[PDB]
């Protein structure tokens, strides 16, 4: 299970621990060679968010926190967690075969990753522009 | 289910709710962010009644004042709306691993996005955008 | 069913009502943007009309009229009908696993697409350059 | 079934009407107008009696003047005849997910296509072009 | 049973001889002869306890001293030991159709690169270079 | 059966006639329009011979003879010979899902290819730069 909580803009997950949170269905990021940062990037279906994030997109308006965490199938084993957060891409489509889902890409000027060890301790990284 | 009404052009769902609009195979839209870039609407339908007008409103550059994009599950739980549309693009083919279909991209110059959400409607969440 | 009737140059289709038409097997077509016009798209087998397309596509000859019809499998329920034809390209292939196919692009000057209703109207719409 | 005969170059085909010429795989040619913009012929083969001297003419540019390649399903429905030809590529592989092959593409200044029908022949329907 | 052990930044491998190491999903590397330009190793691993150290050593820029890759049958058959590393790339990527998972590509300044014979070892055939 | 054999590069075929040359994997190799001549192509599983494909690479080390043949799974039906052969590229690659491969590429400035039919006689070409 995967989840990315934003500031000011719920979803709709029924989830216990991360109601009213975004359910993501994949997601990526990198970064390359100071470093080259690349967008966070995840995709959900279209939800009580997508209205939401297609106004911030449209309008640049910026999201003090994000989080977005991992958990095994109930560690929550992995958590990245962003500062001042811009989304800057929607992309929507669908299809007759699931409901239609969006892809979206923010930027940010922090990140933290907290990754959890089995329970021993914690391993982290952080960076900043 | 996926639906189209294009002001001026039927098209022939059977649908008791949307007699005679276009029903929708495929869709996509994307804005991003470098003003917003936002694409042209996209959609993909059977070669139908509304066919042959869409291509003349193409060729010409004829403006239709209103375009309402409707998913359903039976909640119609997004609804997206568009104003003065132009059609920039008509691609149509076909196979004998088929009928025959045609994607439709189009122009507009003000749009509006309803999310609705039901309990077991409570509410919508809105957004909407203006060249 | 799809069937293409080019003036001068006869295909071998042994359907009753488009006897020695080009029996088609794929097509596309498209319109973009005073717009931008595509050549019209079909394939067929290579068959009676291959030795003459290629002929009328390296001399550059004019064909008159050439029809194109889609059937529903009997309501013949779209018609393209093209004016001021060349032949544009020519494209043969084959493999070990049905016979050859070849794909024939082509221009034109005129056409009128007619859409046929049910039984109803017709929705039509024509072009010129 | 498909064969190419090649001037000077014998292939193994055991082929009752086609001794010693060389079974095709696969082809592909095209011509396009924007004169005739007009394609290399295109086949494959496994390799086999051909490769070598293929590979010698190609290596050398050394004029054939005589090719023709045949279909058939037994009528022989479609033969193409080129006139001096240049062998213009030699591409060979292979994989454990076999014989290998090898592709052959060629140059040529004439070439004739006749397209035989028969009834339950009764003719032949011809082009010829000349560079 | 691929492993990379990484100075200074333990996996969580549960194999009795490389305890603690990463263990690697894929991998790759070149070389070409336009001095041989020698590409940067990549391997791939699920997100694991050395994945933030990864992402740290490559937003620094921060030297690692010593990396060894290693192939196993159970003969550890080759080792690959690299000099003086720089973590180059970090790309991470997750899907319901799952662990996520990370490729990481690195520099170095010196390798060895050594593969052992054994006979039903009998020694090992090795190379090693130096930018 | 495909095998390959490189002066001073030992392999580990078990085969009873290849013993200790190189089991090839895929190969390929081509020539087009005097001719334009592509290096020699052909895939091994890492084996003995890798670190020796590899150093001979690395330091431009010449090559005095190589000799690729195919067999019929047992008539040795093609050979190809080459001179003063450089190793120009070594690519390798492995997965969880056989052992890794590594493809290598080779120059060469002359070669002999020769066919062999049946028992009949045999067929051949060869090339200088």
């Amino acid at each position: 299970d995967m989840f990315i909580k934003i500031d000011g803009i719920e979803g709709e997950s029924l989830d216990a621990n991360h109601k009213n949170e975004i359910q993501v269905l994949a997601w990526n990021w990198d970064v390359a060679q100071k470093a080259s940062v690349s967008d966070f990037c995840f995709a959900h279906y279209i939800d009580k968010a997508s209205p939401n994030l297609l106004s911030y997109c449209l309008l640049g308006k910026h999201i003090k926190n994000v989080q977005f965490v991992l958990r095994k199938a109930p560690l929550e084993y992995l958590t990245i967690k962003f500062t001042d957060v811009i989304i800057t891409r929607v992309d929507m489509a669908g299809s007759l075969e699931t409901r239609p889902r969006e892809e979206i890409r923010f930027s940010f000027t922090k990140m933290t990753q907290d990754y959890v060890m089995q329970k021993s301790g914690v391993i982290s990284a952080n960076y900043d522009v």
